[PDB]
RNA sequence: CCGCC
């Protein structure tokens, strides 16, 4: 049943200069109110009590300040007034008002077939038409489970790696080539082609969002396939799951997804063959907490859930005469890696990583004990935690396997409860709106913003029992930052599906400098995003200053992904790579010197930890 | 707060 309170009203205004007695009309309309019929007559044509009471004022007041009334309406109030008329005979114009008011009334078929999500497979013919058969590669975290799948990919004649992040997408890419089988790049901000004259590679590494479905590929890796539930993202591993054409589908992930792949494929009618893989070296939960720091030790890891509290253990590990590591999110490709690579180094006295949960995906790092700063984001799901727990790996001079534990006694019982706790199998794959679909609703319903479309679409929406629709906040975060920008929209739909973090000031306000220089039809060159991020920059001086450079990198990061859809609009997109490639530079300088940016910090800005 | 396209 539709949730009329999205629907929000138009203003169908009066109308002036074009027998009436108005003290009448107005006993007839309030009677026209109460009769417990017209009540039960609108809502057989879908006016409920709100857009009964909504439409009525509207009708009441149309009705009353018009200087001049459409004509065959008059002659119906005055046979309620004065003749035998019911007040009933008023209800088929009442109705044409409230239909104005809420088009959606005028619509609700047209609006559910348009949104109907069912037997998605259907979506893809392309791969129904061919013979496609699934290889589930299930193990834990960390239990060589890819590494079958991307050699078959390797030596296949042409196949194509979906990943969770760029950085596994650049991973494959690099060890692709350096395996001497040529892959090209894609991803939504960078494409790379390897070949000399500028063809098509036949193996191509890319993040899960963007592959095509309609490319031939004798094999297809989607590697992390438990994301499928993501309330965000999952859309895009049920695209290429169910889509890609490819011969043999090799997916790695956690057990918990093997039940809801066989529901999908049963649909499909593909065969699957489930292929189990072991930890590599056993997974052994502490008994001593941490304690103190007093007890760092070359390959311990501390696992933070906030940026303070990342700025706050490398401080003391810093007064404590120890050299350590930092890696979160949103640090730089370049970055992080080389943050990594130092931590990872036998030759290199740096052997303290201080990190987010960023690390329980993505990264080669060489951990011996995982230590939780904390357990809480609500406490942290037993996914979580395996996920990172997990990573505790090397050092093979027996230090081969590896060790979990808390920061505090408090906390350490809790681990223990968490990570032995069973995993819920995950019950439904995520799905979209379609451009086109939002583009069909926006036709129905000219007068609703983006953003509630999409509240109209996802209620109208409807979906078979292992699907689910994503969750649309950033989108429609996007759509309300931009509502009085004209675009059309096609390109207004691009534009809030681009990936910016909300949570940052200037890359807002870089999102809203673009879409208005786009609506202008004026270009957005080298030269003036160069005077509008104010370069050249400095090294940072504390943390506001790396956060302000991170954010002017994302704003570039949103340029380059802006660019793969608007060219002419967006065409300096090289050069803007360029002078990015400079920025994580700068930024790698700052972080490698962070202790003293959080000393510049919590001495001046005295940023205190705790 | 984190994670991320």
């Amino acid at each position: 049943i539709p949730n009329t309170s999205l629907f929000v009203p138009l203003t169908v205004k009066p109308q002036g200069p074009s027998p009436l007695d108005k003290n009448e009309v107005k006993k007839v309309l309030d009677k026209f109110y109460k009769r417990k019929e017209i009540q039960k007559l609108g809502a057989d044509y879908g006016l409920d009590a709100r857009l009964f009471h909504q439409a009525f004022i509207s009708f009441r007041n149309y009705i009353m300040q018009s200087h001049s009334l459409d004509v065959d309406i008059h002659i119906v109030l005055n046979d309620i007034c004065f003749g035998a008329a019911h007040a009933d005979d008023l209800f088929p114009f009442f109705l044409r008002h409230a239909k104005q008011i809420f088009p959606v009334l005028d619509c609700k078929d047209d609006l559910r077939k348009i949104s109907d999500l069912r037997i998605p497979p259907n979506w893809y013919p392309d791969a129904r038409a061919m013979q496609r058969k699934i290889i589930f590669h299930s193990g834990p975290t960390n239990s060589g489970k890819t590494y079958h799948a991307i050699q078959k990919y390797f030596s296949a004649k042409s196949g194509v790696y979906c990943g969770p992040l760029k950085l596994l997408a650049h991973e494959i890419f690099e060890k692709s080539n350096a395996a001497g089988v040529p892959c090209d790049l894609v991803t939504g901000e960078e494409r790379v082609t390897v070949q000399p004259n500028g063809k098509q590679a036949s193996h191509v590494s890319c993040t899960v969002e963007m592959c095509s479905v309609t490319t031939p590929y004798e094999v297809a890796v989607i590697d992390e396939i438990q994301m499928i539930r993501d309330p965000a993202r999952g859309w895009a591993w049920t695209r290429a799951l169910l889509g890609l054409c490819a011969e043999e589908v090799h997916l790695c992930g956690e057990p918990a997804a093997i039940d809801l792949v066989m529901e999908l494929m049963y649909t499909t009618g593909e065969e699957v063959e489930v292929r189990d893989y072991k930890r590599l070296t056993p997974i052994s939960v502490l008994d001593h907490a941490l304690e103190s720091l007093d007890n760092l030790r070359p390959g311990d890891c501390i696992v933070c859930f906030s940026k303070n509290d990342i700025y706050s253990v490398s401080r003391q590990i810093e007064i404590r005469g120890l050299e350590s590591a930092v890696i979160y999110g949103s640090l730089p490709p370049g970055t992080k890696l080389a943050q990594a690579k130092k931590f990872n180094d036998p030759n290199d006295p740096c052997k303290i990583l201080v990190a987010t949960d960023a690390i329980g995906m993505g990264l080669n790092l060489s951990i011996r004990r995982i230590i939780f700063y904390s357990l809480i984001k609500e406490p942290i799901t037993t996914s979580q935690a395996l996920q990172i727990a997990g990573r505790a790996g090397r050092f093979s001079s027996r230090f081969k396997e590896g060790e979990v534990t808390t920061m505090n006694h408090e906390d350490l019982s809790l681990l223990k409860e968490i990570l032995k706790r069973p995993v819920d199998p995950i019950r439904a794959a995520g799905l979209h709106p379609t451009a086109e679909q939002i583009e069909m609703f926006a036709y129905h319903l000219p007068d609703a913003t983006l953003s509630n479309l999409i509240d109209i679409f996802v209620d109208f929406s409807q979906v078979d029992g292992q699907y689910f629709v994503c969750n649309m906040d950033d989108f429609k975060f996007s759509a309300e930052l931009i509502q009085h920008i004209p675009l059309s929209l096609r390109v207004r739909y691009v534009f809030c599906t681009a990936p910016i973090n909300k949570k940052q000031p200037f890359v807002c306000s870089s999102l809203l400098q673009f879409a208005r220089q786009y609506s202008r039809n004026e270009p957005l060159t080298f030269a003036w995003l160069r005077r509008y991020i104010k370069w050249p920059l400095l090294p940072p001086k504390n943390i506001k200053d790396l956060m302000d450079l991170e954010a002017v990198h994302d704003v570039l990061d949103l340029y380059l992904w802006l660019s793969y859809r608007f060219m002419d609009m967006f065409p300096d997109a090289s050069l803007i790579r360029d002078l990015q490639k400079e920025l994580d530079g700068i930024i790698q300088d700052g972080v490698h010197n962070i202790t003293k940016l959080i000393k510049m910090s919590e001495t001046h800005k005295l940023l205190n930890l705790e």
